[PDB]
């Protein structure tokens, strides 16, 4: 909805959302929201996401889709009124997105999803990309357990000709919604395909609001290399724009960069990775700050 | 409609549109025209904004959508007539905009909006961008305090892989909708995800000259971070030809400028901000003059 | 219709277009034009204008829209056939331009429309544009105003970010098409949002046909200013092959070169203006010739 | 149909063709036509041409559009079979182009439709172009006058600022059916913008086929200046390959060059003309050879 | 269908592909095909080759199109199921391409369709082109006599401004298909306003097999000159992958080089042609190896 | 679906992948697919693939196309639900790909298809590509051959200008479907007309995944040579992302490099092989390794 401020509750907006990073418990975000989606009304839509032709799908707390659910208004605190209705599979009203409320006033905030080696992370959509020779698949799956910690981590799979891959859209946002209604963690190995379809540009521009809401972290690897500066300018835009945090390779091998947006208008974190390989492939990333926009519009050069 | 004129007509309307900006008493026009739309019939249609497909959403006084609504002409003094009509929630017949007559006589204004450390600053859209470190997203909310000055400002968030924020096009048009039609002085967070659909279009094209004749102020970021020069070109146009007012950053960190078109045919008037950062990354705009077409040629030059 | 000659009849034809616009008295073919109108039937559909879907909406002689008008032909000289048919809004049958014949015989003239400061003008549609620091809404008007002479000229506004003005290309169309319908000089400000949909481009390919053949002059503000080689070359081709005349702006601030077509096959006049502003921007042009097609084509560089 | 040969029948068609542009009377094959038209059963469709949206209207000998007619079929010589059927004024089944046998096995040739100055010229379409100042609207009136000779020559106007245009594709296809079904010489001003839509890409590819088969010839200006390699690509193709003719400015003012194909596999055959003014711009083409490929694709280079 | 094979079957597949184009005796292919045909039940469809919109139209053995066919299915060695169905003129069910099985087990053949001036010429397609002075449409006729030896060679016209000539697309595709079923040469004069329409995409891709197939040859001429990247790259294409054999011109005037695809995986093989001109443009080539790909690509270049 | 992993779990699966390359007996995942395949309820949909239009086609476990199926459903592991539903002929309710489950937990596998000379080659999708004068025809029938081994290979050909070949879309799917279902070497002549409609698009991003997870190899030729970057690069990311592995020709003739992506996240292996050609252009591959992304990105510029 839209919220109206002054210079007080600006304020308070503000020291609100730098907690919602740097101080709330990591992972407390997520147990919130996990809460409010079990207390919701069996049946109730509470995700759609868009199918590739542009429509959308809608889906209730279990992940289960909802093929009919018959119009539904409630009228928020601003006064607007958000509107449900469900036929034949598919949205005939409402938006893309989360269908409940999981935020309330508090919003523009990068959650902190967990900590690990000395460093928080946001939830939100971290894309993992960059050129050279650092492996990005090792570096997704070697996160997703890191941040994970005490939990197992999700693994979506798409478009990647190995065996079990499903390659049809469709299937995939699926994944991504059971995923985000029942994990904190999640990782997506391979983006490529989606890098164009409406459901595609739809997924790409959602996903980054909808895990943030939810308090879980999606990590997706994006390969840049393709020098078609079409394509190419779509992946620094992703990873400029649709991301909330940001993992590149560096000029070193093994050794990554994260840069991390904390919030609404909030500055930009940045801290280095290393990492090293065990058995069949198996990487780890070893344990034992602000940057500038000028800065940031640096490391997206990288890619090109 | 159409208007006529001879040399003395249009003297009186030029010294009209420049007391409309120069002289009048800031926030007056907002208020005229907070009277003429509380003076509308009930269930009357208003305003007319188009959705995605380029279809349009109409809603009444009050900010409410409205679904069916049997054709109504008007004759205007042009001897034109308006048609609308409104059938299963959209427009069968009408025009985008607004749908009342606000102005009158009265148009090719920018009606001062409020008055701020000494400057006059117009309504209509202003569109705050630029390259460089400093950040838009603080300036617009300390823009949208400053203006709003005894009254709270408006925010509309939109396309931020952060929490809680729409990313659905349509919800959008529906928050923009109801905040011009309800506060003096509204913030967009994020024009970014619009610069392109059918809707999109019809968005750029109609925010400005919706929003001076409302005589509310549209402050909306939109950064030109983008080596493509299909996209960065639309930024320019945009920055150019669709806003009322530019504020752009500087060589120098904190440093602002601010581009206003004072009224049809008149000139445009140029100042510069001094603004520092205070806790949580909430700034503030210091306190304690005409500029020619290539001067302003030259500022659009800043974005590439 | 098609027309025959042999070199009697062709001789004769031109020695007709060139008094058209060289010793005509000034403005008579508008009044002539207006008496045809005034003669038709009631009812009788006398224009028709493609909205933005490519359709055309009729209307009659007194710019009043026809919305239903059953089939009927009329077969002219050539023993060609005119059907017009209207129904729902929408033309069936018939095609865009003027419905009833306002010409006759004498076609491929820029009627003298008026005269002023020693110079003759062609009605039809005129182009003010280029580069620099000189305005174009203040000549436009100030334009107006000169050739309206003892009568009032007409404004249709146009997509500015400015109090009032319509930013729908449907409502536009109509404003137009009453204008050419009811007065002899006509001012649009802002050619810009149509520079595309098939409205916006028969928009550009009829109206100076439209206006040469009532023998009114509309008079369009058209700003090159956008380096995107891809409208660029569209404002070069609308000045070059879209306009009876342009108005272009020089080297020299305040200065501006008219390009006249004075008609079909005939040669291209060329003449200076010097003006200079008074209170409120208001724009006086200064009272007190061949060009080639080279020269045409160098003038057309000035906008790169 | 396809025709079959052998070394002695394919002999005889080159000879033939040699014959139907070098012996045989000029103007003789429009007279044939003409005859062949008139002998039609009343009410039989004789020419199909495409409208804007790619659908065709089909004519009678007397230019009178068909709305009606029932399928019905005529087998030809190589076993093919022949359909035309017209409901509700479009073509049902049938082709674009003549919808009656004028050439027989006497096909590729270009009829001599006129001799001149002491040179015949070709029927088919002969587009005159080229850059500098040489004016083209003059030539084309000038050559329209010449080739007629004892006879008027037609003229069709289309998309120009002038008044009594008229600037409709489908009134412009109307006409031009009329004139080619009426007269052996033909005018039409402005090719320009046609030059794009189904209608205009099937007028550019059918034309030059339609008058040969004819034996009338339709002269066609098309000014290439437009800095739009997309566009004078476009131009330089319709010169090359729709054109039966090339009629194209020189270094020298008022000097011209004829390139003409002379029939099906012969040479092209080229000459110049000079000429001259006289009053109100009426031009004069003053009085009192083989080209190779390569030659000919010098002279295109001119329109760059 | 799909073939299996081991290392004995695919030797005696290539020695049978081998003899196909070396030791067959020319045309022998032709007459086994046309037996094939023969013995197809009355009113069976054979051939069905797609028309402009992508549709496609179906004939029977002896050149009629079948209008009406209802549901057949065959099954194939392989299991495979082929399935045909016309309504209303169009294949409902069935694919394009023979309908019937003319080659067996014996694919992926160039056979020989004729033996002229010492030389073995394929069937299937043959692209004419090249740059420079030597005529194309008097080679394409040289050519179709010569292969045609003691049979007429049949001419298919297209898209060329001279007289007889139909430029309607799906009136190409009849008279091409009832060519092929035929006649063992063919001759296809103009194939520039091919080179998109669906139908246009669907003959590049499929006349060289259907051809090839029936054991017939079709000779096209292609025109490279067009300065156009975009047509320049597809006329490359077409000679490079869609063409069986290519005759292109030298540097030297009345010289060709033929480049000949001998069978599936086979080598191809390069002879040079002298020709001179005789009377009325009547062409004859005069009469009394191996290349790779390398060569292949340098003759390429020559159409830039 | 989706799996979820902690580090004990991952480095399970890290060591099943990389034995169903390494260790794994050659053959014997086919082997066991077949297994899975047959033990399937007769009538049960076991694969989708998508059409020219992207519509998609159903087939059982015996290759023959399911025209009807009413819906069906089957909840997974993770609680998902697979609805499959065909009407018609085509797919009303599923995903493009396996309709039953091959893999289960087994995922992100190059199960070993074979091993020749000396090396493991991995199931899935195999371009051969690259440029000058080494055949690739006569190598995908000699790869077919050697890792057919005991085994025929099948052969699918599409689009080229040779005899009996097919060069409809829907046929060649059908093909290709048909094989995959039945044999573990498969050999596609000519990719090339796929490099574009969905159902190619489709088809590309399909192929890889579809092939390892049935444990067949799919070795299809792909011919970079096309001097247009948009095709070029196309040819670049099918090779470098839907390519399970890649064969590519380097600077000596008969010599070739082979690119295997050994499973997900695994290193990719590389090595050279040897060739000759023996009678009618028969290839016999001769018998008697980690590379970077780095050193991938080096060979892919042998394509341009
Ligand atoms: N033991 C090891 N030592 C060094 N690199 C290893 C390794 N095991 C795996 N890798 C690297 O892991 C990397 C990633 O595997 P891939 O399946 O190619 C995913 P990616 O390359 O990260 O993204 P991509 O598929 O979009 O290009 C490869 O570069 C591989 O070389
Ligand atoms: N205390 C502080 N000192 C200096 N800069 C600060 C700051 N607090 C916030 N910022 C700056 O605020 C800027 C804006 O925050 P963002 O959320 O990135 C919006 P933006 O970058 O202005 O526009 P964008 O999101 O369209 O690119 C960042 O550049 C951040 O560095
Ligand atoms: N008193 C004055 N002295 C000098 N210039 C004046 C002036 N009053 C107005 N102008 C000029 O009037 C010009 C035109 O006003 P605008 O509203 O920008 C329409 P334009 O610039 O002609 O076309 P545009 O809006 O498409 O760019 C401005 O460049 C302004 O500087
Ligand atoms: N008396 C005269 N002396 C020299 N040139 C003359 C002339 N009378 C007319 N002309 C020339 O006639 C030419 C043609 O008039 P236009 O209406 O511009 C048609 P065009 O220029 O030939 O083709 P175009 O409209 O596509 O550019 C102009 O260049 C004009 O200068
Ligand atoms: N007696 C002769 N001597 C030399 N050349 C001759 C000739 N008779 C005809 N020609 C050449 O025959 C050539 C071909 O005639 P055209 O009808 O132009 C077909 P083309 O030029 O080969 O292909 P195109 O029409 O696609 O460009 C011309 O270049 C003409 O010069
Ligand atoms: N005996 C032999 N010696 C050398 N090369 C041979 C040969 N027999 C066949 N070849 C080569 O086999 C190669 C491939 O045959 P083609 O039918 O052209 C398929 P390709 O060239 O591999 O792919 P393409 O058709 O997409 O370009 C040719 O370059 C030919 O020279
Ligand atoms: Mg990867
Ligand atoms: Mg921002
Ligand atoms: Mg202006
Ligand atoms: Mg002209
Ligand atoms: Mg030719
Ligand atoms: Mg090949």
């Amino acid at each position: 909805m839209i919220h109206l401020y002054d210079a007080k509750s600006f304020a308070k907006l503000r020291a609100a959302q730098y907690a919602a990073f740097h101080t709330d418990a990591p992972g407390s975000w997520f147990d919130h929201t996990s809460g409010v989606l079990e207390s919701v009304e069996d049946g109730t839509p509470v995700l759609a996401i868009g199918v590739e032709s542009g429509d959308a799908i809608v889906f209730d707390k279990n992940a289960q889709r909802i093929v009919a659910y018959k119009e539904k208004s409630v009228k928020a605190e601003d006064g607007s009124v958000s509107v449900v209705q469900v036929e034949n599979g598919f949205m005939k009203q409402g938006h893309r997105g989360w269908l409940v409320d999981l935020t309330g006033e508090l919003v523009g905030c990068s959650p902190v999803v967990a900590e690990f080696g000395g460093h928080r992370y946001a939830s939100g959509m971290v894309i993992v990309t960059g050129k050279g020779n650092s492996g990005k698949t090792p570096l997704v799956h070697a996160l997703g357990e890191a941040l994970g910690g005490k939990d197992k981590y999700a693994t979506v799979r798409f478009g990647e000709p190995l065996s079990g891959y499903n390659t049809d859209f469709n299937v995939f946002v699926d994944d991504i919604a059971r995923a985000m209604l029942q994990h904190r963690v999640i990782v997506i190995d391979s983006l490529k395909n989606v890098i164009i379809s409406r459901g595609a540009f739809d997924l790409l521009s959602d996903i980054g609001a909808m895990a943030a809401s939810r308090g879980c972290v999606v990590i997706a690897s994006l390969n840049p290399t393709s020098n078609d500066d079409k394509i190419v300018e779509l992946v620094k835009e992703a990873s400029r724009s649709n991301s909330t945090s940001l993992v590149i390779s560096t000029d070193v091998d093994g050794e990554w960069q994260v840069l991390t947006r904390t919030g609404e208008g909030l500055q930009r974190l940045t801290h280095t990775l290393q990492t090293s390989y065990g058995e069949h492939s198996v990487l780890t990333i070893h344990t034992s700050q602000a940057s500038g926009k000028a800065i940031q519009t640096v490391i997206k050069n990288d890619e090109l």
